[PDB]
């Protein structure tokens, strides 16, 4: 399968798939990684890969469904099979969510029928949970709701902060986001027809 990976950041997640698409048996390869920013990190990462590099910006133009639009000219460009959300920060529109159902994966920092949102550790700190953990599912139109693929459960200390706690849950986000990209690439795992998910 063809995959392209979109970010906004760093993109420490980005490195472990792409060490994790390299071995030998991955049935998933990463042809392009898309950009919010054209700053950030995570293109020089893709750049020592090897892997092609290409942004867009908000600034150039148009309206939600266009931005959208500039994304998924080049996902047809590179001839895409799957979609990962590594810390792309910006939200999509509708009839994208639409058109890549049960093809774009998405990695949450909770245990997520929990703390949906987009600052999931000061949550689960300021509710008081000993345990939490990360969440990678498909990207519906519901917001951090599509349907579960992996979880891992991390504990979290007292005295725990966003800077600790992100910390060890990233190492569990490390292991289950290329376990679930190998999953759906392979094609162990698909959107269930009952909407539910679908293990052949």
């Amino acid at each position: 399968a063809r995959v392209a990976v979109l970010i906004s950041g760093t993109g420490s997640n980005l490195q472990a798939l792409i060490d994790s698409t390299r071995e030998p048996n991955s049935s998933a390869q990463i042809d392009i990684v898309i950009s919010n920013k054209a700053a950030v990190a995570g293109l020089d990462k893709a750049e020592r890969a090897g892997i092609p590099t290409r942004v867009i910006n908000h600034k150039l133009y148009k309206n939600r469904v266009e931005f959208d639009s500039a994304i998924d000219l080049v996902l047809e460009e590179f001839s895409i099979d799957i979609v990962c959300l590594a810390g792309f920060m910006r939200i999509l529109s509708g009839p994208f969510v639409q058109k890549w159902n049960g093809k774009m994966l998405n990695i949450h920092p909770s245990l997520l029928p929990s703390f949906k949102g987009s600052n999931a550790h000061e949550q689960a700190l300021e509710t008081g949970v000993t345990v939490t953990g990360c969440t990678v599912h498909f990207v519906a139109e519901d917001v951090d709701a599509g349907q579960i693929i992996l979880q891992e459960a991390v504990p979290v200390k007292r005295g725990d902060t966003v800077a600790t706690l992100s910390e060890r849950v990233k190492l569990a986000e490390h292991k289950i986001f290329p376990a679930a990209l190998q999953l759906v690439a392979s094609g162990t795992v698909q959107l269930g027809e009952n909407g539910k998910i679908c293990w052949v």
